[PDB]
Parts: structure tokens; sequence; C-alpha cells
């Protein structure tokens, strides 16, 4: 069940978020802790491709080797709060799952500058969901949370002690892939 909503931050600044580049998951939190691995790996690009509002996903089980990518198109709610299809696809954007109207997903930018971010997601796969998941996102995959983002978790009244980190899973991440599935 998801059960925030999310605040955008205050003056988001969309071009720069979605900017083309990568961000990756250093930290992640879900209200419901079971509904996701104790370790994983993920990352994302954001950017416009031909005036299209995009978000290409990467997950890796560092443990079962479960790997996949979407490619979401995103529409607008409000400034920063968005509602994205996806399809699965191949790093080559080959599609194995195409969209359909049930799987979706809700994206709130909670806190962003140029080079950290806090997100709220709210997935839904047909008729289950994967629970309020918050993630800190750095555009430097080694970078330890600052301050900016740090306290930005402690004004959506988290704590950032409670998030799981990413760093110890030697994750790898293929950033030409991501940043090419914008287009597809």
């Amino acid at each position: 069940a998801c059960t925030k909503n999310a605040i955008a931050q205050t003056g988001f600044n969309k071009d720069k978020y979605f900017n083309g580049d990568v961000w990756y998951v250093t930290d992640y939190l879900d209200l419901e802790p079971d509904d996701v691995p104790k370790r994983y790996c993920a990352a994302l690009a954001a950017g416009t491709a031909s005036g299209k509002l995009k978000e290409a996903l990467y997950h890796y089980d560092p443990k079962t080797q479960d790997t996949f990518y979407d490619v979401s198109e995103l529409q607008v709610e409000s400034l920063g709060k968005y509602t994205a299809n996806f399809k699965k696809v191949d790093k080559n954007g080959n599609v194995k799952v195409a969209v359909t109207a049930g799987n979706y997903y809700t994206f709130t930018v909670m806190y962003a500058d140029d080079s950290s971010a806090l997100i709220h997601t709210c997935l839904h796969k047909g008729n289950k969901d994967l629970g309020d998941l918050y993630a800190v996102l750095n555009r430097n995959k080694d970078a330890a949370a600052g301050d900016k983002v740090k306290s930005a978790v402690s004004a959506a009244t988290l704590e950032f002690s409670k998030f799981i980190s990413t760093k110890e899973n030697n994750c790898a991440y293929d950033n030409d892939s991501l940043k090419s599935l914008l287009t597809k």
C-alpha cells in the first residue's frame, strides 16, 4: 500500500533535473521494508527526448543477479510530480513487456540540486504496489549523502539513519545504455 502524498521541491528546476544525465540511487527506504531486498543497485536517466519527458531505469539485485531496464514516459501532475508509464526493455531499448494502463509509477522530486536529489515513488503493477519508496540520488555513484540532501530527508520527517545504502554491493552501471534508452 502507498500512503504518502509526497511534496515536490518548492521552486523545482525541471530542466536541470531532466538534463539527460544519470542519477544513481545511493540510499533507499521503503515504508514497507519487506517489499524490496536488503541489498540492491538502481539508477536512472531523466531527460527530454524529442519534446517528450522521459526516464530510463535500471534495477539490479546484486545477490540474485536479477536485472531489468525500463523506459518511461512521464506525464505532469504538477511541477516535480509525475505519473510514469513503463515498458520493460533490454538495454538496447527492445520491448520485453509493453506499456499497459495498469503498470505505472508516481514520481515526486522532493529535493534536488545539481548533484543530489531526494525522490519518492509509488510503483503499481496492476493491483499490486511496492509501497512508499524514497531514494537518495547522486550524480556521482560513490558520493556519501551530504548535508543538503540529509536535511531534506529530515524535512520530509524521515531519518536518514534508517535508509539502506547501496554502496557495499559492488554496483556497476551501464551509463551509455541509460542515456540512450531516453530516446526509446
